[PDB]
DNA sequence: CCGGTTATAACGCCCGCCTAAGGGGCTGACA
DNA sequence: TGACAGTCCCTCTTGAGGCGTTTGTTATAACCGG
DNA sequence: CGGTTATAACGCCCGCCTAAGGGGCTGAC
DNA sequence: GACAGTCCCTCTTGAGGCGTTTGTTATAACCG
């Protein structure tokens, strides 16, 4: 029943998963059970594994990469939660959509890009592409996250709950310190409301520092022009930007400067990685710029002049 | 006006000398895990009833992957010395937590801003986290022996086995040493005879060590408490060190009012201390030697933020 | 002559593809396995003789344990892929068989020294193992199609998947390279017409892409061998590369009349390739592109000779 | 068959490749262990018997800390991957007291004054324990080979564990380095032409892999001994190397032959060579490499008054 | 044109198998 | 008569080395009824 | 002095404690 | 009424170390 996705939710909390890969996971568990008639997958094995899979190739032109997360959601299933491994021989249709190269714009076209975009978003995008952040690292950003006093910003719990610090450009401290002006307006103003929790704080910070939600330095760089109601905890706060407004913000504005690259966010940051390296940065430099904890990873990110020594002898 | 369960066991842990902050931390994670299954007795529950604290606190608590390990490490205790019934349960752990905080420093100006509020008799320890790098309670539990004169530093007494560490320290703060180091004395001499006083708390293998230790000025603190007070552990009358608690509230406010917006704490002292350091170019296991990093890699995050920043790295905004 | 299940075994693995040096590897130890259970079936031991076998060349055999393990990896096979009946053998390692040896370069004196000696044809290969620090056998699997004129370079096919890596190639062989190419037409043309010739050898997955590939002399072998072979994997007559054997004899024969004192072979003129590389000025990652390292501590290696001896860390015998 | 079961464990540590010395080590623990008790089988023992053992090597035994660990160690071994039922981690037993002496450390010019009472005979071999902060059997292992000249440096192969690294050398040697290999060509040619020569050892099965290695120069030993030895395996002669334990003496009474009250031996001019490294401003993962450390913490550990000359951030507000 | 389930891309970094070498010899048909 | 090449051989090693990755987790991009 | 013991030294992840940073109450001056 | 407090807490960790006789592998020190 949906009792099972339930406490498969449980486990999964408890062991601190990411809660990406928690919805992630039931998504694929839950429309496996869904393929078979919700039959129970403690009935199941192997054997109807190979068939959910192969389904999804077949008939389904899943990418190969979607077949993949599946295939771990089912392996986590009954690995973890009914202790039953799969074998590690199960064959299936392996899907065929071969993953089209990582678009990366140049110098021109990120140029033109940030031109025809409207100043709303103007400054976001600049830092997806000045300083490499990802989507929601941007929008999450916070007042005191900002360093003016060395050029950098302070991209807290990024991807897989990793700090770092990343490079800042200098010439957009005048927009920064505007923008957060303009988020100091509606604090002031929000801070005299009847029902204003305040800014939403990471697991249970609220009652480590049950001030803090109150302070101006926590609240988002990015917030949003009206304010949300929180449903756990009935109250107010004013919550951060939009994210698919700004991803089709950065679509629209690709469309309208020519580029027929199909040009979103994370393309906007693989421009950052690959410009550095066009410049001379070190791979490790960008490594650490990225978050990387392996350089070996980062060198997917780089995809002569060496004169012969036989010549030199 | 607790229970008769969790007195006895403050004191199982007083016995064997367990950590103050340690009693504190692991009886609050055992009463909230009790008084979660209705004062049942944790005797009567195991690992089924752990589990269901655990995810608790994780789910609907929301709880940090950290603080919901420590929980863990109370309740582990709690049956395995308290209750002889250890538990059995599969820390299938996912996220790691060797994650340090992002240091934010303080410039040298906002320091000096800071410094200019802190009000007296506040701000020698003060000085000495920013100035020695100390870490707050490595700064409370300083001893009049400790502070050297002779070569201008301080010895700090990190851990038991005799491990230490000596760090640099500020020569313009001689003359307000020898005034706490007084002032030491003037309770120490008005403490000496009063057959109550058993003299300074001692690390029980040091107290064996110099059995006449605790009594010998040498070894008092050097920022003593207005009044004595009971050591839990022995329950008798000695005069502990100030409340740290004082600082922590000292430098929150006094930066408030100095009008640094940035959040500073007591770390955030230490921290500008290391990265001051490097700015003057002081060499990483200088640094490493100066805090008590045993590993580089841990000093090394004060560097990000100046070769890792605009200094650095140029941001390729600032091309094209 | 060899037994009959040998020869089977030798089948099953020439049909699955497997690596020539792997067929061989394999079965050495194959019937090394066997002659010392006194020529016994395989099928009728297990886990118990593979032990013994095992700690027998350990022990008296002495070997090293890396072979003992390539041993075992053989005894796997045989038992996992022939002969359905797995071992379940505990792999309880204890050397680190991730150590690299430690490279000997020659002087640029000394290699000129050798190329003096080497006779003709033999040189071209020679010059282009440490002329573009490729390896022995991707130097002696280079096709015409992969010379590179226009850029001045060198395509080297590493693993399937297509992947690849272009090296630096010297432009005073051009000539030379020409010459080559010739004589390798001068064969493919009396060759293309044979009614044996089944074309050039080709991976499975390029043979099947492009079918038409084995005949064009584009996909055909720089360096030819003097005559026709067959190919064990598919029995049709093709024209095999020249015998790497062969110049492996030669450099170290070379090496010894020059009178060079140094071991000589061919992974010395690849190392050389690289150090020399380094001591210009290359930058590892370039010189880690070059050979084909996945990882610049690899590559590495190459640098302590450098800067890890007398010329980056000075003796203290040096100053008292 | 008693010597028949310590026959087995060391075949089964011989199979899962334990270093020779460690086989050594823990037999003779697990020797002296059954030795012990009425040689009684360990089997039949367990946690008990154990923590009367160690408590009768510590008490009554005088035995070092140390010597205590590797002996709880070897027990431990013996019951966990001999007979798989390992002892409990509460073994409580009496701990040993005597506390290890500092590191030894040597000072320049006692270093100095040490390399001068030193014959001829041994003059090299020391200087590159110090030079090349070489071990000692690092040192006496060495072949022509080994030596490059053409970068300062040396070729460390198969250090402690089973490690190769590349050391620094110090060019004034170059002189008398090659007289020392012109010294070893000598024994060479002349070995060469003899009824039973089977030319210098190798490694683990090598000679089986280039059975002609054993019988060129550049694979014969630095400093080999005036004379020659009988191989037991294989019934035939070769040059074996210097004897560690003559080098050991050696550097002990040139030591005393100076002055220099502080019990100096070969490890000892080791640690001098790193101290001394550091000391002029080498930094520690250079000399983490040097001697071989996989990390640095390790090398810390060889960093142990005076002016930190490090100026208080306060007092440069 | 929009929010919400999807579908995919991206980060994650060890080691089990397989594949290169380097040697000494050994045959042939060949200048 | 010999130096050389062999899809050579070998019951010879590995002081030999490297490719490969859809049985892991966690983001952003894209699809598609009101 | 050489064959045996004794014992330095390399090894380097993470379990279990301990230290923070915060509001707030309160009892001796 | 400020204010420090072996304060209090059924606060938490955007918190951080110490510690190391239950591993291996060398060299140094014993004694007949």
């Amino acid at each position: 029943g949906s009792q099972f996705l339930l406490s498969v939710r449980e486990f999964m909390q408890t062991r601190y998963y990411a809660k990406k890969t928690i919805e992630a996971y039931l998504h694929w568990i839950t429309r496996y059970i869904h393929f078979h008639n919700k039959k129970h997958p403690s009935l199941m094995g192997d054997k109807e594994v190979e068939e959910f899979l192969t389904y999804l190739a077949v008939q389904g032109k899943v990418a190969t990469k979607t077949q993949s997360l599946a295939l771990n959601s089912l392996s986590f299933l009954y690995k973890e939660i009914l202790k039953t491994p799969l074998s590690l021989e199960i064959r299936f249709q392996r899907s065929q959509l071969e993953r089209k190269l990582p678009v990366v714009l140049t110098r021109d076209e990120i140029r033109r890009l940030l031109e025809i975009v409207d100043p709303k978003h103007q400054l976001p995008i600049k830092l997806l592409y000045g300083s490499g952040l990802r989507l929601m690292e941007c929008m999450r950003l916070r007042v005191q996250d900002i360093d003016f006093d060395y050029g950098a910003i302070r991209i807290w719990q990024g991807k897989g709950g990793k700090n770092r610090t990343v490079t800042l450009a200098k010439e957009l401290y005048p927009h920064l310190k505007e923008q957060i002006a303009l988020a100091k307006r509606y604090y002031d103003r929000d801070l005299h409301q009847k029902n204003y929790g305040g800014v939403w704080l990471p697991t249970a910070l609220k009652e480590k520092y049950p001030n803090a939600p109150y302070e101006f330095r926590w609240h988002y760089l990015f917030p949003s022009f009206q304010l949300s109601l929180d449903p756990e905890s009935d109250v107010m706060r004013r919550h951060h930007m939009n994210e698919t407004v700004l991803q089709k913000a950065v679509r629209r504005s690709a469309q309208e400067a020519g580029i027929e690259k199909t040009v979103t966010c994370h393309t906007l940051r693989h421009s950052f990685a690959t410009h550095l390296l066009e410049v001379g940065a070190d791979i490790r430099t960008v490594q650490e710029q990225l978050g990387h904890t392996d350089v070996k990873t980062t060198q997917i990110y780089t995809h002569s002049g060496v004169l012969s020594p036989l010549s030199r002898l």
